[PDB]
């Protein structure tokens, strides 16, 4: 309307949904199944951001070092199957939307913005978690960690949106909570909101220099009309 933006994109974990509690519960149950020590929720948080394989590798590497044990490859595969199972079961157990997320997405949709999710979370979990929280109907595109060959912080997912919706990068506003989001946006040429409530390796979101830094998801409305 009075902005340049046609499409607004969002990360999922740490931006729309506070999923850390269910991720931590799931990963710790799987660690227990391979007789490895369990991690604090802050530690688990620091492994999140780069997809479920990297998350799994960080978990097992930490726990093995803690315990002075190693896993065989078959044990590691087993760990990953159990972690996948538990999480699938706990997608919307302790997890909740961040404050004002649904109301804000509805407002933006009402204004005519195309809305998209771009996350490194496995693609298989994206439509289910959005459906569980009653917001799947608002999104015109939902990209996860297996959806394209390169993922955030590579700008490719942003270029895919430009192509699919017929846009210049400058017509996309992105909303994220980690440097993966902010670096991808800077590289593609998209304006980017950094949220301060999400998962960024214990690093302040200001360090990656987003275009805006917000404590409340509803503040996005102040910059979209
Ligand atoms: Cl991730």
């Amino acid at each position: 309307g009075m902005t340049q933006f046609k499409l607004i994109g969002f990360d999922l974990d740490g931006t729309l949904v506070n999923s850390l509690p269910d991720l931590a519960l799931s990963i710790n149950s799987a660690l227990k199944d391979v007789n490895l020590p369990q991690a604090s929720e802050n530690l688990v948080m620091t492994w999140i951001g780069n997809g479920a394989d990297v998350l799994s590798q960080r978990a097992v590497d930490w726990a093995c070092k803690q315990a002075e044990k190693e896993l065989t490859e078959d044990e590691f595969k087993y760990f990953k199957r159990q972690f996948g199972f538990y999480y699938g079961e706990n997608l919307c157990n302790i997890s909740r939307l961040y404050p004002n997320v649904k109301e804000t997405l509805e407002a933006l949709k009402a204004q005519g913005y195309i809305l998209a999710v771009v996350t490194n979370k496995p693609t298989k979990h994206v439509q289910p978690i959005l459906t569980a929280f009653g917001i799947d109907h608002l999104f015109s595109e939902m990209l996860g960690g297996q959806s394209l060959p390169e993922i955030k912080p590579h700008p490719a997912p942003f270029y895919y949106l430009c192509g699919k919706f017929g846009l210049y990068p400058k017509q996309i506003l992105f909303v994220g909570d980690s440097q993966n989001d902010i670096f991808a946006a800077h590289s593609a040429g998209c304006a980017v909101v950094g949220l301060t409530y999400g998962y960024n390796y214990n690093i302040p979101i200001a360090q990656s220099k987003p275009d805006w830094i917000f404590d409340d998801f509803a503040d996005i409305l102040k910059i979209t009309q």
